[PDB]
């Protein structure tokens, strides 16, 4: 089997894609935030405290004839930017564009924190990191992928993120059309859960290629790249006012700029992410300081590639026995 579901920008900044899953029979549409950082499948739900929803679209456990609850179960998360969601646990049927898992837990919500509930673009998260991070107690559950990979003609799952554009996730097929030249494929730990790997090295701009081991994660969950403060500060040298902000929380420079480019290494290989990538925007409406896309892992514990990275290439998610991620450009 194979499925491929298309995936849209939130806004018009890219802050973050939304992919529509179906649910439930007969089926509850909802657009759920693919997120390959994390490893529970989420949604708002009509156990969903009513005052912590505002605007999204719920899912219904008891009018679907294929819901049952998971007896005992609960799943508390909480995530890098200080987000968090905990509820209980239905099992249902779950189709992301043509592909089908029965029996997949979908994480119901009584509680989601405020930085959900602002959000009325995302009805919840579909984790798709490995099933090693779930949260459901006392028994861990699977994710969408876990639940599919033995079905799918291959291992695997792309993200195909788009530039102020929709793209796509695929399942169980490599879509040769989609990508340019070649995908030069590396090693992956799955010690922490992640798809963490170790770029070769970065440039800036036009400027010489630096070879240095990167570690860090494909995260399709988080918006930004987070880099080594050495790095960051090394991008953002290059624009004529940027500096870093306490009070902003980040590096900002002026919205005047033409910023330069992101090169990273991947094997032998070189993946550009264009400097538009890099706006985000006024820091609030009418500002002339606008927000990087580059930001330092200083405070993380971790260097984070998140959608400015991966929306600058075709990335395959590869679910083999042994693991490993695929880049190329496109
Ligand atoms: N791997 C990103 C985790 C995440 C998801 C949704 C909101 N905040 C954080």
């Amino acid at each position: 089997s194979t499925g491929s579901a298309t995936t849209t920008p939130i806004d018009s900044l890219d802050d973050a894609y939304i992919t529509p899953v179906q649910i439930g029979t007969p089926a509850q549409t909802l657009n759920l935030d693919f997120d390959t950082g994390s490893s529970d499948l989420w949604v708002f739900s009509s156990e969903t405290t009513a005052s912590e929803v505002d605007g999204q679209t719920i899912y219904t456990p008891s009018k679907s004839t294929t819901a049952k609850l998971l007896s005992g179960a609960t799943w508390s998360i909480s995530y890098g930017d200080g987000s968090s969601s905990s509820g209980d646990v239905y099992t249902d049927t779950v189709s992301v564009g043509g592909l089908t898992v029965t029996g997949q837990a979908v994480e119901s919500a009584k509680k989601v924190s405020s930085s959900f509930t602002e959000d009325s673009t995302i009805d919840g998260l579909l984790g798709l990191a490995f099933s090693t991070l779930n949260t459901v107690s006392p028994t861990q559950q699977k994710t969408f992928f876990d639940n599919a990979k033995a079905s799918l003609d291959s291992p695997v799952f792309t993200a195909d993120l788009g530039y102020h554009a929709p793209g796509t996730y695929n399942f169980g097929f490599i879509d040769t059309t989609a990508y340019t030249g070649s995908i030069t494929y590396t090693a992956v730990s799955t010690k922490q859960g992640f798809w963490e790997w170790t770029s070769t090295g970065y440039a800036v701009g036009s400027g010489t290629f630096k070879s240095t081991s990167i570690d860090g994660i494909a995260d399709t969950g988080t918006t930004l790249l987070y880099l080594p403060a050495t790095v960051v500060s090394a991008y953002w040298a290059q624009v004529s006012g940027a500096k870093s902000s306490s009070s902003v929380g980040g590096y900002v420079f002026p919205c005047s700029a033409t910023l330069p480019s992101f090169t990273f290494g991947v094997g032998s290989a070189r993946i550009v992410i264009p400097g538009d990538y890099i706006d985000f925007g006024p820091i609030s409406t009418g500002s002339s300081s606008c927000f990087g896309g580059i930001q330092s892992s200083a405070g993380i514990g971790i260097n984070i590639f998140g959608d400015v990275a991966l929306k600058a290439a075709f990335v395959v998610f590869n679910g083999a026995t042994t693991p490993t991620l695929g880049f190329a450009s496109k």
